[PDB]
């Protein structure tokens, strides 16, 4: 059984979400002022603290807290690392609320010992394509439309407990006290993923890698030289050669994206979002926010010919810790953001993100198969990872839909 999840307003088994067929709220209406004005009680020992997540010194407590504490394959052999920088960028987007990043500190020590951090994003939610057709064939339009405009809500990311601190139901409470906040902000949906199953995903998908250094891969074992490669004499050599990128992009008039593109980008990148069932609508300030390069954390080209852009692409960089292996410090990975082509077969964009990420230093690329993602896998050299990603809503009923209809990409 799930204690805390079979006490929330989530659909509560696979049975459960395969009879929905509109999206919709699962609570009944509240108020504002339904909702506690006070902060859940907390143990006398530990408080609650706001972090200022555009303070230098408050940044780097939860990068610390995260660099030590967070998201660790079972084997612990990587940890996420986010750096500071990305984490200023991905929790202070534009008009994010800073009562939604909520932490809990030691009152003794002020040792923080958890986080979780809600962003606002206007996210279309309503019945998906397939299920809007069953819907006519019923007779069950204006139920199944009746959502279907852009709704202001908040996307959850970052929860993390102290190692010390495990299995002593703190993060039930991190939860609580972030849907608290987030309710007496009048929003009442939540969007996040987890790596984990939990009461009910709408969408699953899995990951996928695109090796760009090889070698290292395999002296970290984040992959290992495929059965097959013992055939030959000399194994690495051939997997260098298999994985081999070209030196410099391929597309003509290929460049980074300045702040006069925002416009055009913002105008395509709708324009494609649009056709997935699930995706963000972002204004113009969201797409300098999201897209705009930023050293070291987000990389944004465009393809411009004939003086106009038509296609681009966007990756951002999380690197792990290594932490077994002595020789190497952290595994660098570029992860495919938003994209767009318009004059091009995806296949060749995404061919210049490799090339771009390869010549940057990145050691592999990673993916869910949202977004047309699939298009692109085996002429790329993608390979299947471990697990899913499994997408969730809080408070909203959603039939199952496949990742090819998801559009949202988790920072
Ligand atoms: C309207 C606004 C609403 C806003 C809120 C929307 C909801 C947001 C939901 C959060 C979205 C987060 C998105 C991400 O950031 S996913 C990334 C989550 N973080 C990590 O994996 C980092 C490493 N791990 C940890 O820090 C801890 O192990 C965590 C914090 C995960 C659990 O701490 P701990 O191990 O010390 O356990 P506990 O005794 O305190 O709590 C046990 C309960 O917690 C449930 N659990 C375990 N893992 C997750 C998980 N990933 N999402 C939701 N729930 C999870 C579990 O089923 C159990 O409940 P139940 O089975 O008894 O019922
Ligand atoms: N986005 C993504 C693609 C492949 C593997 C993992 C990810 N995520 C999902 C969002 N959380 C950070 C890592």
């Amino acid at each position: 059984a799930h204690a805390f999840w079979s006490t929330q307003p989530v659909p509560q088994t696979e049975d459960e979400t395969e009879k929905i067929v509109f999206a919709g709220p699962m609570d009944e209406p509240k108020t504002v002022a339904d909702i506690p004005e006070e902060p859940y009680p907390i143990a006398s020992t530990f408080e609650w603290w706001t972090p200022n997540m555009e303070a230098a010194d408050d940044i780097h407590a939860i990068y610390e807290l995260l660099r030590d504490n967070y998201v660790e394959d079972d084997d612990s052999m990587f940890r996420f690392n986010y750096s500071e920088e990305f984490l200023q960028w991905a929790l202070c987007p534009p008009n994010y609320i800073p009562d939604w990043h909520v932490a809990v500190r030691r009152k003794a020590d002020k040792k923080l010992l958890a986080f979780i951090a809600g962003v606002p994003v206007t996210l279309r939610m309503g019945t998906p394509k397939y299920m809007k057709v069953k819907a006519q064939e019923k007779g069950e339009g204006e139920e199944a439309a009746k959502y279907d405009e852009p709704r202001h809500i908040c996307e959850i990311n970052f929860l993390c407990v102290h190692k010390q601190l495990r299995e002593k139901r703190l993060a039930p409470i991190l939860i609580k006290e972030a849907t608290r906040r987030v309710n007496r902000t009048n929003v009442w949906q939540a969007v996040y993923t987890a790596g984990v199953l939990l009461p009910t995903p709408y969408a699953s998908g899995q990951y996928f890698h695109r090796s760009l250094n090889p070698e290292k891969l395999v002296e970290i074992r984040f992959s290992g030289i495929p059965a097959q490669y013992q055939k030959f004499q000399n194994p690495m050599a051939m997997l260098k050669r298999n994985y081999q990128l070209p030196s410099a992009p391929k597309n003509s008039g290929l460049r980074e994206m300045k702040p006069s593109d925002v416009p055009q980008v913002r105008r395509i990148l709708m324009n494609y979002l649009d056709s997935f069932d699930v995706g963000p609508v972002f204004s113009d300030a969201e797409i300098s926010h999201y897209l705009l390069p930023r050293d070291g954390v987000v990389f944004t080209y465009v393809v411009e010919n004939d003086k106009k852009v038509t296609d681009f692409f966007s990756f951002y960089r999380i690197p792990s810790t290594v932490i077994g292996n002595s020789n190497y410090n952290l595994l660098n990975a570029a992860y495919v953001h938003y994209y767009a082509a318009t004059s091009i077969p995806l296949h060749q964009l995404i061919l210049d993100l490799l090339i771009v990420a390869h010549s940057r230093g990145f050691d592999v690329c990673n993916m869910v198969e949202i977004l047309d993602n699939r298009s692109f896998v085996e002429q790329l050299k993608f390979g299947a990872g471990d697990g899913h990603l499994r997408y969730y809503f809080y408070n909203w009923a959603y039939p199952k839909i496949k990742p090819s209809q998801v559009a949202l990409v988790m920072l």
